[PDB]
């Protein structure tokens, strides 16, 4: 007879889903929290009859990973109407309207994808010829994808030299990364550096660099977010350039807000996680007791008001 929670998760589309996906379970026994986790595998349709079974089943607070930003009128409106408070957690909805959630816990997706595109700008100083760029984007629709892709080409801006002679989705996958990257490594002769906007499509992308007997790292730069176990080890290698991390454990501060929620205590309307990022030396000296420093970061997450 404790706090009921419902969690309508993506998938397990990549390694930060799946420690994200921990996180949640977790921080959930810890906190002696009833949850009632729902796995829509990628697919919005899924989510949306998750979150109308939760109302069903007569949760205290509801809290999902809205997949794409756009067609959750309805299934709000029916939260609002049963009385379910709302948390959004590392992707933001695009809603018409008022107050259909309570709080939104995740990162500022621009400024990663800016401080992604600064780093190839600053690499790229004295370049006399044409830095060419490919692009991974994320799953077509979902906030971190468009805000990353907006921010990263923002970073670039203030260098004529950089230009994104490519860029396509890799369903934020590994698989997708690869075929992808084969598919630019056919339509583009020159590529000099490729911006996965997930990790997971920056591996398959390092892959593809490799069966295509060239240097990943060396030959193709990469630079990605999120700094997810095997991101992380790749930079560490030498295989990938810069990462920028993007913090998949939430679980903890998403009980906090469940409960503070729940018994009708106001909650802050954004939950800003903080994100840093490494070069190779700084990945090497970051992977040793790495869930205790990423759990310590997130208790330097700020509000916005
Ligand atoms: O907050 C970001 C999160 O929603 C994204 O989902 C994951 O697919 C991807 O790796 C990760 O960047
Ligand atoms: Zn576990
Ligand atoms: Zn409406
Ligand atoms: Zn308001
Ligand atoms: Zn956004
Ligand atoms: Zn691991
Ligand atoms: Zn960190
Ligand atoms: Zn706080
Ligand atoms: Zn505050
Ligand atoms: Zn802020």
């Amino acid at each position: 007879g404790a706090l009921t929670l419902g969690f309508a998760q993506v998938g397990a589309e990549s390694g930060w889903r799946t420690a994200n996906t921990e996180s949640i379970k977790s921080a959930a026994e810890e906190a002696g929290v009833n949850l009632k986790f729902a796995d829509a595998n990628g697919e919005q349709e899924k989510q949306i009859s998750a979150i109308r079974s939760f109302i069903q089943q007569g949760v205290d607070v509801i809290a999902f990973s809205p997949v794409v930003r756009t067609g959750w009128d309805a299934v709000l409106q029916e939260t609002k109407n049963a009385g379910i408070p709302v948390i959004l957690t590392d992707r933001a909805v695009d809603t018409q309207d008022t107050d259909v959630y309570k709080t939104f816990i995740g990162a500022d997706f621009i400024e990663e994808g800016r401080r992604a595109g600064q780093w190839v700008a600053d690499q790229y100083a004295s370049a006399t010829g044409p830095v060419n760029i490919v692009q991974l984007e994320g799953t077509t629709g979902a906030d971190p994808a468009i805000d990353r892709k907006t921010g990263f080409a923002e970073g670039i801006s203030k260098n004529p030299n950089l230009k994104i002679v490519a860029s396509q989705t890799g369903d934020f996958t590994r698989s997708g990364g690869k075929q992808v990257m084969e598919a630019f490594l056919k339509s583009t002769p020159q590529i000099d550096v490729v911006f996965a906007q997930n990790d997971d499509m920056g591996l398959g992308a390092m892959e593809a660099i490799e069966a295509a007997g060239k240097k990943p790292g060396t030959d193709i730069k990469i630079v990605a977010v999120d700094a997810t176990h095997d991101g992380m080890q790749a930079l560490a290698d030498g295989k990938f350039n810069y990462i920028v991390e993007c913090n998949p454990l939430l679980g903890p501060e998403l009980m906090d807000l469940a409960k503070k929620v729940a018994a009708g205590e106001p909650v802050p309307e954004r939950v800003v996680t903080p994100d840093e990022a490494f070069d190779q030396a700084q990945a090497k000296a970051a992977l040793p007791n790495r869930q205790y420093k990423l759990a310590a970061a997130l208790e330097h997450h700020h509000h916005h008001h």
